């Protein structure tokens, strides 16, 4: 017989959130190439990619596992 | 017999959420190219890409997981 | 027979969360290249990429886990 | 036989260019006159006055003279 | 035979400018008169007045002069 | 025969240009007169004049002078 009991709590309270500014790649970036040579596969990334801004009001997070076997 | 419980709060609570500037990429990229040789695949991406602002009120979460084996 | 309890609580306030500022790549980023041989796989990156800015109000974690076996 | 020759350049690169907080005259002014007399011209100015921002992208300048006599 | 030649180069790279304050004639003025006799042209200035914030991105200078006489 | 030849640089780079407070006159300025005579011009200037803040990304000068006489 398996009863596992959870009554736990997972809270947060917050007066304000904001004023947040993420600002990348505000600068320069800059790139010169002459007489390269790639026999095999180029992958490139160049400038402000793949940057996250994350504000959640909460963001909490709960994470339980179960296993019989 | 299997018989778990959750009675659990995951919870919050956020006055005002706001002012959230995301500003990637506000300056040059610059890219210069002369007499380059690929003999494979190419993937380039040049600017501005795949930035993320995610401002969930709340954005908690919850995983659970269970197995009978 | 297995019957764990849990009563716990996991909390946090705040009387405001802000005035948060990240600014990567506010500068110069210069890459020159001339006359370069590649025999095998490029993967290149350039300037702001991939920079996190997270506030979660709160952020509160519960990680739980049980197995027989 | 004049002949000269430019091919010069002036040139600026600015990534961003902001947060500019000009306040001239946040403070009281108070002028009080009596029994003043004037027998000629009177200019008088009083408070915030030819204030200037200014604020270019760029704002480079070239000046060039020549002169044959 | 006049032949210069000029082939040189002004030059400016910035990231980022910002978070500039000017703040002229936050305190208090006050100017009292009285009897005051004036027999020839007067003028007065009170306050806050042609106070700059000059921000120039760049700014950068040439001057040139050529003269044959 | 003049033939001078010029391949100069005059270069600059910055990566951030910024937290530039400029505060003139934030105290108190009092001016009482009586009995004053004047018998030719006045010129009065009383508060937070002609104050400058000047922020050039960059700012580079070239003079220049070329004469044959």
């Amino acid at each position: 017989v398996y009863k596992p009991v959870d009554l736990s709590k997972v809270t947060s309270k917050c007066g304000s959130l904001g004023n947040i500014h993420h600002k990348p790649g505000g600068g320069q970036v800059e790139v010169k190439s002459e007489k390269l040579d790639f026999k095999d596969r180029v992958q490139s990334k160049i400038g402000s990619l793949d940057n996250i801004t994350h504000v959640p009001g909460g963001g909490n997070k709960k994470i339980e596992t179960h296993k019989l076997t």
